[PDB]
């Protein structure tokens, strides 16, 4: 039966090519049922691995695993004879170095929006025990061409598993001196954010060069100033975390978290919510009250279809109000994120919060994070602040059915547990015989359908 379905050449479909990067090529693919565009990584296997697929699959499971806004987003990690695929989110508005060669100079308030996302990220990666290796403008992208849409950092994690086959000068204004030495630790990281940052006040490296060669030599040495006009104008908060993130020795360098909490990044980054967020921000509330009165099985299945089968334009809405309720800029929200937010919510719509506010989030903080990890990620949030009308598409359902039936026309009840263990990792088969009309005992897609809607 499967003798002719394709596993990746099965689900999605190559609409171009868009570039060739390093480790292999990259396509635009699109789902066949959904119609939703992805970004997908083809490498081959034979000419690339480092290791075995076991190991590959490991890693690259770790990386699906990796959710926060700055993040690249990997989906799923198909395979033939041939190569690996790796699907991952499409993001369209270009990489940050075109942002540099528009606009050739950031103000300190435009600066310290985009150095806080890379901060966020490095942060999280490193609390992951991940190193990207190869931070710079070129690695960070534009989620898509509207003003002030998140960036992304993408391209990392693949070292250990395959090899590289290559603009080389662009990459040495961003290497710290130790990697020149063979070191490759947590810090180069923020070395390379520091560059970064430099970069987007002046407008000039801060080891400059026409060539490969004089760059390395000014970054053996690690010596920098703020010389140039323009750096007079320029506050001494920023200049003094620069000189924190390009401290020469690794360790007495700061670390992503230090860059993350520095005052200069408070200063100029305090996005919060203003009147005009009301609709938006309570529709999302009350699909958080409709998300805890819902059954366990039926939350982790809303989770399932917020992490694995949406995109960002569909999130749009609700990607803002996230951003705006992350007070710290870590990109997740912890419980007191949720009560604050919760109050101000109460303040713009001139109601006194004085069941208590407080003791409502203790009772939802279980539910929304049903991976434990001490804070709802951004798929946590819009599973449970999203209208559950989107999420039940048909086409979407049909995704989801085809996900867990292996072999033909019939679900399992133990093909079925994937969709709810995957998510809660909390065996419950009462809404299994009740969702089957015909007696059958396996669920196949219309009785799978009318499961789903009465999770509604
Ligand atoms: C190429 S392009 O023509 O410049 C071009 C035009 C317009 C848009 C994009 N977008 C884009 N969106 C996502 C991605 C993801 C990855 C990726 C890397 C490593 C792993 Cl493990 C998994 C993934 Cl999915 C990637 O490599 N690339 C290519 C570099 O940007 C990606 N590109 C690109
Ligand atoms: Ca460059
Ligand atoms: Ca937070
Ligand atoms: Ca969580
Ligand atoms: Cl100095
Ligand atoms: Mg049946």
């Amino acid at each position: 039966f499967q003798g002719h379905m394709g596993t990746f050449a099965e689900r999605y479909n190559i609409v171009c090519m868009l570039g060739k990067g390093s480790f292999g090529e990259v396509l635009k693919c699109k789902d066949r049922i959904t119609q939703q565009e992805y970004a997908v990584k083809v490498i081959n296997k034979a000419s690339a691995k480092n290791k075995d697929t076991s190991t590959i699959l490991r890693e690259v499971e770790l990386l699906k695993k990796l959710d926060h806004p700055n993040i690249m987003k990997l989906f799923e990690i198909l395979e033939d004879s041939s190569s690996f695929y790796i699907v991952g989110e499409l993001y369209t508005g270009g990489e940050l170095f075109d942002e540099i060669i528009k606009r050739k100079r950031f103000s300190e308030h435009d600066a310290a929006r985009i150095i806080k996302q890379v901060f966020s990220g490095i942060t999280y990666m490193h609390k992951h025990n991940i190193v990207h290796r190869d931070l710079k403008p070129e690695n960070i992208l534009l989620e898509s061409k509207e003003k002030d849409c998140d960036i992304k950092i993408i391209d990392f994690g693949l070292s250990t598993c395959f090899q590289q086959n290559t603009d080389r000068i662009g990459t040495a204004y961003y290497i710290a001196p130790e990697v020149l030495r063979g070191t490759y630790d947590e810090k180069c990281d923020v070395w390379s954010a520091g560059v970064i940052l430099y970069i987007l006040l002046s407008g000039t490296p801060p080891f400059y060069g026409k060539n490969e060669y004089d760059i390395l030599k000014r970054v053996e040495t690690g010596k920098y100033a703020f010389d140039l006009p323009q750096w007079r104008t320029i506050s001494d908060d920023a200049k003094d975390l620069i000189r924190k993130m390009l401290t020469f020795h690794p360790s007495l360098r700061i670390t992503a978290t230090q860059c993350l909490e520095h005052p200069w990044i408070q200063k100029y980054s305090s996005e919060t919510p203003t009147i005009s967020d009301l609709p938006s921000l309570e529709s999302a509330m009350t699909n958080i009250r409709q998300f805890q009165a819902e059954k366990k099985l039926a939350q982790a299945a809303l989770l399932y279809m917020a992490s694995k089968l949406t995109t960002l334009d569909e999130t749009k809405q609700l990607t803002e109000i996230f951003r705006k309720l992350d007070t710290n800029n870590d990109g997740m929200l912890d419980r007191d994120e949720l009560v604050r937010g919760y109050h101000e919510f109460m303040r713009l719509k001139g109601v006194d919060s004085n069941s208590t506010i407080e003791d409502q989030i203790d009772s939802l903080m279980p539910l929304l994070d049903m991976d434990g990890s001490g804070s709802i990620e951004y798929s946590e949030f819009i599973a449970s602040a999203i209208d559950r009308t989107i999420l039940l598409s048909r086409e979407r359902m049909e995704r989801a059915f085809k996900m867990f039936d292996k072999d033909g026309s019939g679900k399992i009840s133990t093909k079925e547990l994937f969709k709810l263990f995957s998510q809660a990792d909390s065996e419950l088969e009462s809404i299994i015989e009740q969702v089957d009309n015909n007696k059958d005992g396996e669920v196949d897609f219309n009785e799978f359908v009318e499961m789903l809607q009465n999770f509604v």
